[PDB]
Parts: C-alpha cells; sequence; structure tokens
C-alpha cells in the first residue's frame, strides 16, 4: 500500500550487509532481566514522520511521500493508514502526537473538534489490531497565529481560554486512547522581549493554567503521567521552562511539583548549555525523569536540528542514567528526530529510525555492563568514603557544626587528595564501547 | 604617597575635557528622592583593584603598581594604606574582599588566622577615619589546591571541615567590621566530569554546609544579608548555582530560601545565556535581588572578561530593574571589574572606575525617566487588561476552570491580538538615552 | 490605496512625540560635504517587506497585509503597487530583490521567464515616475527543492545548468533596470555533512560558475558591481563563504578577486563570531567593502534574527568604518531586516524602518564627529610612531633583517610600553554618543 | 630516578586489565604498508608535560611532580633528565618545545641565550642515546609582559626587534637539533580592541616579520617545514590567523604561501566554530596540512581545555583526513594536551598519554578500513557522476557557458536528485567503529 518496497524490518546481527535490518536492536534479546524491547520502549513522533515536509527557514518542502497526492481529511486518513503500516514494519511499541498532527484544524473550535473525533475514531479502531500504543499525546499551543504572544502566558485572556479548551480536549483524547503520559511544551511560553513583558503575571497564569489541568485530569479520571518538556529558547528569545532545574524552581514555587515529571530532549539540553546526561541526572536525582525525546543536535549550530541519535557516547551515557533511574517506567524513547533535508526519500524514514534504534540498543548493552561491573561506581564509592567514618559521618548524620569542624581543621596538617582519574575513566568507557562484540 | 599624580576626582559635568573627572556621576545630585550616591552605593573589589596583576592564561603579570616593591605582610599592609587612599580619591562609599585578598595565607590555619587578625585590626582603625564601609566580605574557597575537588562539595571530608573554618572566621570578620552582606560563590562547587561525581551527595553536603552557616550567623548574632552569587561554569565544567533560577531550585529543595538573596554579576548572566536584565528581573520578582557585581563581558568570548561597564543600554536596563526593586537596599554596585591587560598603568585604575561610575550614573538618570514617564508601563498595562475584566478576571481570581474556559472558547470567532510594538519600544529607549542632556 | 492610515513620513526632530516621524534622519541635513540621504543610501528589501509572512520554524504565517486577498499574478502585481507606495511614503532612494520575490515561479523555466518579464515591465514603468532605484537584484538559488544539494556546488550537473540560467536572466534584468550591483549569496553553497562531500570539486565548480558570470556580464555589457555576501552557516552546517576573509581566500585561489567586492550583513558577522565592525574593517582594508545589509541579531541566539538596527553603538561603529572607506560608493544600507513576529500589524513596517533609519542617522552623525575630531586617530597615530623613526622606519622601508634587529635587541634594556587606553576610548565613545543634541 | 613506580609501558592488547598498558597502540603492528608507529608519529609537548602546574584562572598550581624541589637551572636540567626518562618509558618518537619551556629566561637577552645554550647542549647529548627526536620547536612570543600589544604586530618597534631575535635564535636551535618543522603561533598577534588598532599596519608588519624568517632560514640553511598554527581568539579578542582559511588569505595576500603549511589543533578548530575534520580537509585540499596538535576541547566551554583525545569519532574522522593526505609526512601527532586539574598525580601523565595514543590507534585502524573498503568514496563517486558525462563534463572541461547551460536548462523537465544518505553513512561509520575487534 504505502511502503511497498519495504518489507518488515528484522534483526540480522552485526555482520550483515543489509541496509534495511537491525544490526544491534534485537527486540527479544535479554539484557539483564528485561528484553531490549521492554527496556527501550521505542516511540515514533507522528509530526516529523508523517506530517513533516523537509521545509527549512530558506527552503520549501522537499520531502517525497506517497500520501502527498491527498488534501484535507483524505490526507489525514491516508496518514493514519500509513502510520500504522510504518509502525508494523518497523516493529515500534509506541507513538506520540500533537492534536494538529492527526487532524486538520477547522475554521471554528466546534469544527476542529469534529475533524479530531473522526480521526480519533479511526486511530482507536486500528490500535484494536496493532501492538502499537499511545505513549503520550499533547496540545499544540504554538503553531497558530493566535498564540503569537503565548498561550497560558498570553496577554490576551481569550487566548488563555482557547488554549485551555485545546488542552481539555487533549486530556479527553488521552483518557480515551489510554495514553501513558500527557506532555506540555511551552513553545510560546516565554518572551521575545522583556520590554513589554509582565513576567510575574505570565508565570502566575502559567501556574493557574497547569493547576486547572491537573484538576480536570482528576475530574475525568485520567491517571496518566503529566510531563513538562523544557527548552531554553526557540521560537522565544527565552522560554520559561529553560532547564530541568529552572522548571523545577517554577513547580516548587507554585506547588505543582508532585503532579509533574520531565520529558527531556537531548537537543534541548545541549541548547541550554548542558549535556544530555546532565539533564537526565538532575531529573533523576529528583525522581522526575519522566520520559525521553531521543534526538541529537549539532553543538556548532545554535538551533534545534532534531537529528537521529547516532553518537554512541551519548546513547551509552543516556542509557546509564536511565538504567540507574530504574528504567523509563511509564515513559519511553520517543524519536523526536527528523531526517536531514538531504535525506528526502521515503526509505530514509526507515534508515533513520534503524540508525537511532541500533544506536540506543548499543548504548543499552554497554551502559548495562558499565553498571553491572561497577566500573564508575567502584571508584565513586572509594573516593567519597571520608563521609562514611569519623568527622565525615558526623557531617552527614547532622551532628557537626562550625565549632567541631573548625576544631578539627585546626589540628590538620597538609590535606591530601587523590586524582579524579578522568582520563582513566574516559579510557575505560572506550574499552567498554569497543567490547560490544 | 601611592597615587601622587592623582588628586581627588571631582564631578565636572558633560562638557569637560578633563579625563580625570566625573562627567555624569554627581554624588549629591538628586534623582527623585535620593541622591546619586544613595542610589548607586558604589563599591570597589579589593581583589582586582589591589591584588590583581594582569596575568592571563598565556601571560605573566604585567600590571604596574607602586606597592609592588613589597613582599609578605609589608605588601599586605601597603595595600591597605593604598586601598584607603584610592577610596578617598575616588569617593567610594563601599568596598568588598575575600579573606585571601587582604592577608597572606599561612602554612597552618592558626597562622592564617594571625595574619588575618593583624590586617583586620589595621582595616578597622582606618574605617574609623573614612567614609568607606564594608559592603560585604567572603571566603575564598577555590584558589587553594586543597579545594581541587570542591569545598563543601569536596569528596574529602577534611576539606569540608577546612572550608567550614574559613567561612566561620569569615562571618566573625563580617560581624566585627559590620559588613552589610556576606557572599558565597561556589567556584569549585560543581563538577569537572559527571563520570566520578556523586551529585546527590555533593548537593546534600552543600546544603548541610549552608545550613551550618546560617546557624553560626545566628549564634554570633551576625544579622547581615547572606548572598549567593550564581555562575554557569568556569573553573568548573558545570557550577551548581548555574542560574538565579537554578540556585533558587536548590534553596527551595533544602529549605534555605528564606535566608538567602542573590548577588548577580553581569558577565555571569551572559555566560549562562541570559541578559543581565533577565537575571535581575527573575531575582526581583522573587524578592531575591540582593546585590550586584557591576561588570560586563564580551558576548563573542565564552569566558569571564570582567570588563568595566561602559555599555549604556545595559546600565540603563539594569538600573530599571534595580529601581523597580525599590533600589539595592542593603546591597550595592560592586565593581567586580578589572582593567584590560593593555591598560597596565596605575592611572587606568581611575579611568576604569570613572568609566563605570559615569555609565551607571547615566543609566540611573535615564532608567528613572523611563519609569516616571511610564514609557513601558503604560503599554504593558494596556496590553494585559483582558485579565482585568470578564473571563480574564475570573482566571485571575481563580474562579475559572476548563469547563467555563472551553464554553467561552466555543463562542469565540477569530481572536484578534495587537502588536508587541518591539521596534517602537526600542526606538523609545533610544530617544530617552539621547535625551540625557 | 494600500497604506491609507499612513501619510508620507517626515523629519520632525528629536523633541517630537509623533511615532510616525523621523527624529534624527533628515534627508537633506548636511553632515560634512554630503547630505544624510547621500551618505546613507537607504534601501528596502523586497523579500522581507512585501513577501514575508512572519512564519517561524514553529509558527504559521501571521502577518497582516492589505494585499493578502490576492493570489498568483494578481498578488505579484499588487505587491509592486504596494512596494512603490511604501517607497514614496518612506522616502527611500533604493530597493533590492530576488527574482522569486517579485514574480511567481512557473512549472517550467520558460513560464518563469514569462511571469518575470511581465512583472519587470511593470517595475520598469514605475521607476519612470519614482525617485526609487534598484540598488541590486539577485538570483534565489536556495529556496527550491532542486537546490537541496547546492546550486553551483550541487552534485547534479543539471542543477548547475539551471542555476546558471537563473543567474543569466538575473544579470539581464540587472542590466535592464540599471542595478548598481549584483549580489551572490551561497545559501546552499556549503555542506550538511563532509561524509558525502567532494569539497575540492564543489569549490572548483563554484569558481567555474562565478567565472562564467563575470564573462556573461562583460558580453551583455553589465558594468555593475558584483558582490558576494558571506555567511558562516544556516541553512548549511557550513557555508563556503563563511567570512569576508574566508571568501577572500577563495577568490584569491581562483583569481576572481578583481571582479568582486563584499556585501556585509551584521547578523552574519556576529554568527561567524566577529563583530559587525570587524567584518567591515577587514573588507575595507582590502578595498572590498562593496555594500551593507543593515540588520542586527541577538548574540544569545545562534540563528539569523534579522532585526532592525536599533543598537546605536553598532550603527556608530559601522558608520565609522563606512566613512573611512570613503563611503558606500556604489552600495548602500539595505535593510535586510524583518519585523518581529509579534509586530504583525501593517504600521509596524513603518515603525521598524523609522527605527533603523534614525539609528543609522545618529550613527552617521556621531561617527563623523569621532573622525573629524581625530578622537581615536590621534591616539593610534601616537602609539605606533616607533615605526616612523629609527629601527622602526627601517622595518617598514624593508631595510631591516634578523641580524640588525637582533643586534638592536641585544643593546636593549627593559622595554617600556604604554597603555592601550581601552576604558578611556570606550568612555570617550559614550561621551560622543551622548553629545548628539 | 623520576618515575620509579612506572616501568616501561607495553602493548598488551584489548582484553587486558592493566591500566598501564596500550590496549590498541602496537608500535609495530602493520596497518597497510606502514606500522602504527610510522603512521602516528606521536610527539609530546614539553610545556604541558614538564612545565605545566595545573594552575587555573581561579586556582594555584596543584600538580605533584618529582622535580618540584628544584629551582632555576637545577629545575631546567632536572626536567630534561625527566623528559627523556618519560620518552623512553612511553616509547615516543618525538617531542616539541617553546624556548621558554626548556630554559629559564634571563634578565637580559645575552643571559637568556646563555641558559638556552647550556640546556640545548644537554638536550643534544641525550638525543645521542635516545630514539626520540625533535619534531618541531618554536619561540614563545606571548607570555612575557613585553608582548602585551603583540610581537610582530606590536606598536612598539623594539618589541618587533626582540621577537625577531628570539625567532632567529629559535631557527638556529632548530637547525642544530635537526627539527623537522618550525611552528609559529600568533598568540598576541591579533587585537583586544579595534578602537586603538591600525590593522593594516599590524598585518603588513606580520608579513614583513615572516618574510625575514624564511630569508634567515635560507641563509643558515634550515630546510625544515615552516608551520603556522591558527586560532580564533584567546588571549586576544581576535587572533589574526583565525582559521586555516583566514590564514591562507593572509599568506596569499603577501605571497608567503609557498613557504608555509598549517599546524592544526583540534580545540582551535572547534573554537572557530568548525569541526576538527573540517580544518584538516581544507588544509589538505590546499596541500597545506603540515602537522597536528592532537587534543580535544569541550564544545559547551568557550575556551581552550586542551584535553587528551578520547573521543573515537574525532580520532577516526581526523585520521581519515590524514590518510587521504598521504599521511602526516614531516609532521606528527603532537599531544598539545594537558591533564585535568583533578588528575594531579604523576601517574596521570601516563594514563593521559595512553588514553590519547590508544584512541588514535583505534582511529587509524578504522579510518584505514573505511578508506580501503571505499565506504564513503563509493557513494561520493556515484553521486557526482553527472560531471563525468554530457553537459557536466563540459562544465568541468571548461567548454560550457551561460548560453549552453541556459539552452540545456530550457529543455529540462522536473530535475530529480537522490538522497545524501546521511543517516546511512553515519550508521555505517558506527558499524566500522564497532568492528574494531
Ligand atoms: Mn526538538
Ligand atoms: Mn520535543
Ligand atoms: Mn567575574
Ligand atoms: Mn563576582
Ligand atoms: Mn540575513
Ligand atoms: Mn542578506
Ligand atoms: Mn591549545
Ligand atoms: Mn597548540
Amino acid at each position: 500500500p504505502y511502503f511497498d518496497n519495504i518489507s518488515t524490518i528484522a534483526y540480522e546481527g552485526p555482520a550483515s550487509k543489509n541496509p534495511l535490518a537491525f544490526k544491534f536492536y534485537n527486540p527479544e534479546e535479554k539484557v539483564g532481566d528485561k528484553t531490549m524491547e521492554e527496556h527501550l520502549r521505542f516511540s515514533v513522533a507522528y509530526w516529523h514522520t508523517f506530517t513533516g515536509d523537509g521545509s527549512d527557514p530558506f527552503g520549501a518542502g522537499n520531502m517525497i511521500r506517497p500520501w502527498n497526492k491527498y488534501s484535507g481529511m483524505d490526507l489525514a486518513k491516508a496518514r493514519v493508514e500509513a502510520a500504522f503500516e510504518f509502525f508494523e514494519k518497523l516493529n515500534i511499541p509506541f507513538f506520540c502526537f500533537h492534536d494538529v498532527d492527526i487532524a486538520p484544524e477547522g475554521e471554528t473550535l466546534k469544527e476542529t473538534y469534529k475533524n479530531l473525533d473522526i480521526i480519533v475514531d479511526m486511530i482507536e479502531e486500528y490500535m484494536k489490531t496493532s501492538k502499537t500504543k499511545l505513549l503520550w499525546n499533547t496540545a499544540n499551543l504554538f503553531t497558530h497565529p493566535r498564540f503569537v504572544h503565548g498561550a497560558a502566558t498570553s496577554c490576551n485572556a481569550d487566548v488563555f481560554a482557547y488554549a485551555a479548551a485545546k488542552v481539555k480536549k487533549g486530556l479527553e483524547i488521552a483518557k480515551r486512547l489510554g495514553a501513558e503520559n500527557y506532555v506540555f511544551w511551552g513553545g510560546r511560553e516565554g518572551y521575545e522581549t522583556l520590554l513589554n513583558t509582565d513576567m510575574k503575571l505570565e508565570l502566575d497564569n502559567l501556574a493557574r493554567f497547569l493547576h486547572m489541568a491537573v484538576d480536570y485530569a482528576k475530574e475525568i479520571g485520567f491517571d496518566g503521567q503529566f510531563l513538562i518538556e523544557p527548552k531554553p529558547k526557540e521560537p522565544t528569545k527565552h522560554q520559561y521552562d529553560f532547564d530541568v532545574a529552572t522548571a523545577l524552581a517554577f513547580l516548587q514555587t507554585y506547588g505543582l511539583k508532585d503532579y509533574f515529571k520531565f520529558n527531556i530532549e537531548a537537543n534541548h539540553a545541549t541548547l541550554a548549555g548542558h549535556t544530555f546526561e546532565h539533564e537526565l541526572r538532575v531529573a533523576r536525582i529528583h525522581g522526575m525523569l519522566g520520559s525521553v525525546d531521543a534526538n541529537q543536535g549539532d553543538m556548532l549550530l545554535g538551533w534545534d536540528t532534531d537529528e537521529f541519535p547516532t553518537d554512541l557516547y551519548s546513547t551509552t551515557l543516556a542509557m546509564y542514567e536511565i538504567l540507574k533511574n530504574g528504567g523509563l517506567g511509564r515513559g519511553g524513547l520517543n524519536f523526536d528526530a527528523k531526517v536531514r533535508r538531504g535525506s528526502f526519500e521515503p526509505e530514509d524514514l526507515f534508515y533513520a529510525h534503524i540508525a537511532g534504534m541500533d544506536s540506543f540498543a548499543v548504548g543499552l548493552k554497554v551502559a548495562h555492563r558499565l553498571i553491572e561491573d561497577r566500573v564508575f561506581d567502584e571508584f565513586i564509592e572509594e573516593r567519597y568514603k571520608s563521609y562514611t567514618e569519623g568527622i565525615g559521618r558526623e557531617i552527614v548524620e547532622g551532628t557537626a557544626d562550625f565549632h567541631k569542624l573548625e576544631a578539627h581543621a585546626l589540628q590538620l596538617g597538609e590535606i591530601q587528595n587523590q586524582s579524579g582519574r578522568q582520563e582513566r575513566l574516559k579510557t575505560l568507557l572506550n574499552q567498554y564501547l569497543l567490547e560490544v562484540c
């Protein structure tokens, strides 16, 4: 029907000259007590994969897709058929979408709702016969001209109302299709210039908005995990949920912290000047690592590139964080990635996903070994042991004060420290990377 | 004695060809209900001004200073004499210092304390005859090899003890000289690599450390304002108090929030990818704008340059934030700036400070007009008025929910927004800048 | 007709509360021996101003324009009428355009040519009754899907042919409408990944392409100035004419240097990690400062923002370079700027241009004073005078060698240098900025 | 004597739990027709390895080294003994140094020369019994206060003379010890501010300086390869030889191009916003890839970090460029890297170098396979074949013009392009990385 050239993609192993096969991702291979499929919980982004056109700030849409002949609802329906065909052939457990990705917006809200329901009906009775499930859905509060000054942070109370309606419908669809999570991304929730901005009001309203959401979620009995996806900027000059930490500060200020977890996207972390691992670590130690958008940016380019994950250091390092968190739990590895404008052929959708999946399979395999062999843990445990005994243990138990500490410091000679062993640790990481065979 | 060429610097007005005079900073000129001196509360950084040598990662110290002939305690004493001479000639209300700036460290802690006390005695009986007062002092927990793995975040509990002692002595000196504030800067409180880092432990300990400090402060009856100075990185690959917001998250997590306010440094804000104004705004709307380090970096250079503030847009924009905060209160405008390595002559210390002071005088003058003429406020007030009436007011009073908002959105036609008027606002800013005459 | 609200914009002076008037740009005010209009040679970018829609990588077109009701050729024609109305009301001497800005592309090249000719006929007989003239035009070799792998650097020789045709027609239109310059921008002339790139071939072909152009220009008797507009990246991961210097290297390698000059755009310079002034200076000292795209980016944002020039330090500093070059000569100050997505009203096109024009008027005024008062020149002349006499003069005349220099160095004691006086120079700049009254 | 713990480091293979052994670098393993040792031509940087102290812009020297007990010439001599011991134990073919690294500077030039000669005598009669040879030496024209305004670009002609003398002596030492290359790095050859800079003069003088050098080199009969090492900035706000391309432009302008080749350092390339491979590629296609400084920076940190190369993608990708250049020829892989301040123990010097050497061994191994299997070449050859036949071949032979190309374009339908296959190529790269076993 849509992808006729492509037959169902299978795991063929490392020594395999077949471009359309998994070299490392074996869905049922066990890594510890769970299979690769259970560990990785892969998900495809509806937006990039089925509605993306390869357009560029300086280029027109160039993507070649079979469903391009259609318009309107025919196109919406065509994409659903295509979507599920792609899911089956690639063997993906999950997918994600924004409301505007699946159905065309109407001239009035009532219309939008109609088109949406139609498409949701179609999606529901398809899930019926597919292994693929909805990881999370979300409301697109940034693309329409109406959200020009924000959504919940808009200076126009009508826009606040409209955004609320689209999130209300969003949660209903989530409940209906049994989404495991619901994602919020504040694309326009920031500022373009402080000069015309009442920041305290905007933040107050953003909090009021989120409160209303968690309330509605209870009322309809949603029970899926609420997620916030941080980003430093783009489109905005400054986006409010800049960081995992920055968003955390916000949630704490307004007492929304217990209702939320974070959706961390690699490209977003690097754009904030942090490493992907760093953002995962911070989320993790706060018990707020909700889910992951697995992509990769270019660190020499200051905008989102949404590339597929091929860098094995990143995947390894990310997986290490994820495994230590006890896994993704309710979230998954959603490929919020996009083929390069130069990879405009249909088969590139497959090449791209295989690349990302194999890269994460490798990362899972090695991150796991690093953990079971206590490669880094062995050392960390050894270098922090001063806090296990004597004065250190007093500091930790909370039985030390400036008096005792000063008294102690006074009898101290030259303090001796040991190496952080960075080059060694880095060398070790390489050795484990290369021991994938 | 030290600066013989230089006579006491006076305000001479705009049309004055004299390089050694204030063109805009008139200590007693009234701007609103306070004089420029009361508004600006200028302070000089002991470190850069009296101990800086113009060294460079690739260059040896090149600064030419009169007190260079001396060594050890003679040098420490010489600098104090020089310091107060400089304060008098420049007419500065305040100064700041790290413990290591004023006295040479000893081979043992007991020695360090002796040298410190000697110099503190000398400083105290000098304040006796000077208008200059101590804005804030601080403990240098980054320069010594002992702090290589952090101070309170060190993996060596002995280093935690040592840091605690130096902060204990720090607070005693603060109490003794009547410092208005006490600053903490976590130069080594971060990481060089996550690979060997137990982040949750380090953060836990940083919190335990700060708790012990606020406890000691109560015990000795300090009552000055505790300040935390954020920075994204340098020396560390990642410094924990990355941001005003990031540090806020930390303080909230450990319940230290009521004891602290922030010391915001321009170069640090830009290094985190924020504008100076932005950091002030965020601090301000949280009632945590404690004090300012008035410098300026180069946005094309990714390290701290600590230049003197000459950019008038920045000074204006910063002052606007400060005035809206109700002023600096207990803090001040500490010139944590440093002359360019090319400006190695003694007179450059004066040229530099005059430049920074005049620039802030201008900024104060125009920021004030912008505020009294309601230039930006007029507009902000107008564009957010939807939240004053009808549905908007319901949202704010907290009497709205997804139901009412959706009901409202359903009867809505095309939503109309108005321009953010950015170019206009920017044009206006220029007009006010140019109306300084 | 199109802008009914707006009446012809006039110079009203500094103290004028009228938003729709020039506060500093007085077309006929003399600054030295030329009027502001002759100095500034302002130009409007057809693309942003008449075809821009405010779309955003995450947002749909939101701009409100009177000619939006039209489609196809009606829209093309409508825009021409509108364009000239705007030119008249704003009093602009020049404009610029890409072929695709003025007429809709056809399904075949022959069609494209037809539509183009029609619109060119219309433009020509309009210039007939207008003061506005064509500064430069250019061929858009980046927007169409066909240029996905480059134009002259494309791996598809058919695309090379097509690009050549569009540049051929481009030069004919230039000759016909009497363009003063012709601009080349290599938007897709770079790479997305080195992995599939034969760089030496691409560069060889880029040179062959440019050679063919200067040859055709001679054949048809064009005689306008060829210009190359550098940019580091975006859309490309790396664009070949990265820099003024990088492009220079290229032109020198292939002997195209005498035929070209540079079109420098502020945002592009900052994106390459240079200051606007820097790029102008480099071009200038090589006699290759051809023309300017007067915009401004955000240094905290790593993509082109194309803002209107409001920063007065930049305009002053740029104008200083331009005046020292002996003026723009054949080029001009083309506003390759774009209103913020938040400034979506028609009147913002006017506010924006007024802002940019006044900002450059101010910059011209003060840059000129700096030059006539020899503010910086006085000093530069003094600090380099060692090369005027003795050994220095020998070095310059070329009568010195390592022998004499070593002999000299051997008899030298401690070398004495003097301050670079940076803070002083910066302070001075401010004083002149503020003396605009 | 110096490194007693450490015994001579040997190649032990991949499965080896010994931290002090090569896992991948086997000096005599053949890769193609040359052994790993002949291919890699490793070199150690005297400066970082023997004179580095781990100091930091905010930290004192913390490095622990056996020769620290000594001062003056005893220290200089001690380091030479240590240096050669290290070379032997690590089995390094080459080393590099700045004049100031090996001997202490005197109070007068005559003194400096004496100390230098003494140490050079010692080095010479040590090379006598060692396999290690001098890859290249250089003159340090940035560390001394005298070079504050540049060296050859200094505004003080006495400094130009002094720099010339130190370069003259530099070339004599090179000739004497048989250096294969001589490196120039313009650390202070740039500007801190354009405001006081006569750029054309500075550049003119830089060229005069380099001319005098190549002349002296001929006079004394040096015959080693002159190298220029580009860098964008640091210490300077802008360094003149910003880029490989920028430096190329300079050399072309002054006709120095035939005498020079480039020394490319990874961290410098990334700092200019280019990838390491990119800089090598550009140099390479111009026949100017002279030698390499093998380090690695952090792309989230905007200053030189000089880390040891552990990232295998980089080493692979760099080696691919080097192999295609026909190897390093006369240059080598000089570890201009430095241990992290946290790796302050003596044994870290070994861990660090092993890490870098193994990483490059791996890179050599896989880069070679990529080349022999024509992995990328196969594809590049296929996608550019339009330039082999028909119109394409005409373009290349130089028998095409705008007329023929337009005529051709006119008969063209829809142009068809094929995928750039980026994700595929990236996936392939991973497969080869993982096939190192
Ligand atoms: Mn993204
Ligand atoms: Mn995302
Ligand atoms: Mn600082
Ligand atoms: Mn500071
Ligand atoms: Mn642009
Ligand atoms: Mn442009
Ligand atoms: Mn370096
Ligand atoms: Mn180097």
